[PDB]
């Protein structure tokens, strides 16, 4: 019962070797509140407490560590306004690699500062996706640096999948894993890890109502773009999924639900008040799906893990969300 | 993909509750020697280091603990020349239950003494299977005591299955579990635990060439007796499998191989010299199958757990086996 996929269980196992004693397993405690609400056992995987505040250090470290020395000498380049920038920057520091990160003008101040702190050279260029991405292109041509994709890359995908191995390690009798989706690298990685070892474990995706390239592609049967507008779950603001990640998702993901901006906010408020954890919109998507009622036939009297993918949210936004008549 | 079986995953979960803080998980370390020989990862589950020296305390404790107080007041009775006697006796002590164990005249001295030590009343009766079993019958009629089957009982089976849950707990990515068979309670319990959670995990049985009721039944497609003669694996000297255990095995067990007396001896010698553990014939069956070469297409480049079911062997027999030109 195999699959001819661009990533495989062996790739994840290599990633585990490369990350050992460098990147560490995150806590995954039971949530009493979500368990009570959902009438089933609910566990929170704290990738918000992973280094840099999201899981993205995993994929970036794997891809950078897997490079040959000749390749590491070339230097690397990446492009992000967010968590990928931080992961690539920190990974560069840990491995002693020279790295540039192209961030768009208009990228959030906190995230520019953080990726600076992590040691990589930050290049603020472009008020436009084409202008920003064209700088990365210009950098590849003239400098020969190696591009590090945020999700559409076999090594990046395989690094995110280490999360799936940790889940079955901490909870052998898990039934469902609920995973947020932007480009699809996170869920692709996890699906491969989970389905390769125990295919009876359900892997279910979650995206914002406002923007869900992958959901649209998943339900249409081919890659389509979808974006009606922006979202609180800014980490998963992706109109078009990656090629490798779509192939894997169509093959291995059980379902993908959609949640509204209000449900995401409610999920963040609930995580703060009832579980004492800070979450960005993307990090709360899975928990929003659990409260939506849409996963009810999967989660009642079962054990379900919700992925808290990230906690990189400006304090001003924390202030606003907690300050609402709520 | 369900099964209409006399035991189910919930029964094992109840057994886990009943055993918690009473019966404890056994170590399951890697064997370097067996891994080298088999060209795959091999792990030894040390049920020889379970209380009483075999796993049988698990099934007996579960069945006895599950009784109502009215039922516990009736007293219990069992029949064995070996490890079942010890498990029932110790379980009685732990639960404060009054128990009789009918052992055949001719039962090994060490095993009579041990079940005495464990507090139950020992009744030595019968030079004959019919004479011995008829005493248990006489005891049931006249005293109203509750009989405790060695394997053909849903609560007994479910207690042995706790071993399967421990395996996936200690090794989530296990591929094969190799289990000795007498009456079939051990393997039945494990199969249900393993297959209910992860059916991609292979469960494979092992019996002596000299006597293999279950193997014969498994390959014939109905219950048949088989016994050509006695065996070193005295714990698995059973001509006819139980009814409940056969139904489960036919349904859930991947294969059953047979090993010779020489292979069993070789396996015991190997466990002593290379892994420093004491094993009875039954406890070494699974390891004998691993060295036989018969499981080669399952174990190379995989992770396999061998069940060391028991260590209750007379020192005189240890002296003889280690004293051979070997
Ligand atoms: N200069 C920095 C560096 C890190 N951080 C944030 O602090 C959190 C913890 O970072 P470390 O894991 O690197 O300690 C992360 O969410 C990260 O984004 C920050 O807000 N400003
Ligand atoms: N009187 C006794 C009591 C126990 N034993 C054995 O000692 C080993 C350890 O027993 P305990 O787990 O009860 O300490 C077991 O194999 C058991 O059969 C014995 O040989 N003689
Ligand atoms: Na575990």
């Amino acid at each position: 019962i195999t699959y001819d996929l661009p990533v495989a269980i062996e790739d994840i196992l290599e990633a585990k070797k490369r990350l050992a004693g460098k990147i560490y397993k995150t806590g995954m405690p039971r949530s009493n509140y979500f368990s009570e609400r959902c009438k089933g056992e609910i566990f929170l995987k704290f990738e918000n407490m992973q280094r840099t505040g999201s899981f993205k250090i995993r994929g970036a470290f794997n891809k950078l560590s897997s490079l040959t020395e000749a390749e590491k000498r070339k230097g690397v380049v990446a492009c992000s306004a967010g968590n990928h920038a931080q992961g690539v920057s920190l990974s560069c520091a840990m491995l002693g690699i020279d790295g540039k990160v192209v961030m768009p003008k208009g990228a959030p101040k906190s995230k520019v500062a953080a990726t600076c702190d992590y040691s990589a050279e930050v290049v603020l260029h472009g008020d436009n996706f084409n202008d920003t991405i064209a700088k990365v292109s210009e950098i590849v041509e003239t400098e020969g640096r190696i591009f590090i994709p945020p999700y559409d890359d076999p090594k990046v995908i395989a690094g995110q999948g280490t999360i799936g191995l940790e889940i079955m390690e901490d909870l052998y009798d898990v039934d469902n894993v609920i995973v947020p989706i932007g480009g699809g690298g996170l869920i692709a990685g996890i699906a491969i890890a989970i389905k390769s070892i125990n295919p009876t474990i359900k892997v279910i995706g979650v995206q914002a109502e406002n923007v869900h390239g992958m959901a649209a592609s998943y339900y249409t049967g081919e890659i389509t773009t979808h974006r009606t507008t922006g979202t609180l779950a800014d980490g998963c603001d992706v109109s078009r999924p990656g090629n490798l990640t779509y192939e894997i998702v169509r093959e291995l993901v059980d379902d993908i639900v959609l949640v509204s901006e209000d449900e995401i906010r409610n999920s963040m408020i609930a995580l703060i008040q009832r579980n004492k954890v800070i979450t960005e919109g993307a990090g709360a998507l899975a928990c929003a799906a659990l409260l939506s009622g849409k996963l009810d036939s999967h989660i009642q009297n079962r054990k379900t893990v919700s992925i808290i993918s990230g906690g990189n949210i400006d304090l001003s936004r924390v202030s606003q969300i907690t300050g609402l008549v709520d």
